[PDB]
């Protein structure tokens, strides 16, 4: 029975995340960018920040990039990679499905896909978003071609920082 806004402040409380400067909303309706999941999985799995590396040409990707050293981190061990390969670009600011979070987090946790799962995801995807939804990462009744919102990754994060 804790809320999603309950959940977020524990996870706070214990560094997983910060919200965002100088305001206590924690925007939990909107769809979660790249970046902001980078600095999640960095802080839930206990991987290291790398400064000082620029592996991508998009835009405003530089030192001034909060998300920067988080990106990096998650790209060296390969949980997330450009969107346009050939162009290095990560797009920082784009968006999320739950399907690819799905992915991202049950390997992450060591989960196993579901061989021969049947639920609505993308093909490639199917075993990962019902490991997911088997772990209770996820609602049985997200869309797993929906972008993902904050609270569903607050979610998420709550129930593999509890794993
Ligand atoms: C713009 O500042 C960032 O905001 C990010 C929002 O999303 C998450 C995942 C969060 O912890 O809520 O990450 C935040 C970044 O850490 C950063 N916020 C701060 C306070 O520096």
């Amino acid at each position: 029975a804790k809320t999603t806004q309950e959940k977020f402040d524990a996870l706070k409380e214990a560094g997983v995340f910060s919200g965002y400067p100088g305001t206590t909303d924690a925007k939990l309706g909107q769809d979660m960018t790249r970046a902001e999941f980078a600095k999640v999985l960095v802080k839930l799995f206990g991987l290291k920040e790398i400064h000082g590396q620029y592996s991508y040409k998009d835009k405003n990707y530089d030192a001034k990039n909060w998300a920067a050293p988080f990106i990096e981190a998650v790209t060296a061990e390969g949980l997330m990679q450009a969107k346009d390969l050939t162009k290095k670009i990560f797009d920082f600011n784009g968006k999320i499905t739950v399907e690819e979070a799905s992915k991202t987090l049950v390997t992450a946790l060591k989960l196993e896909p579901v061989k021969d799962a049947q639920n609505k995801a993308t093909d490639w995807a199917k075993g990962y978003f019902e490991a997911a939804v088997n772990a209770g990462l996820f609602s049985k009744d997200a869309n797993p071609k929906a972008n993902a919102t904050r609270a569903q990754l607050v979610e998420a994060a709550f129930a593999a920082d509890e794993m």
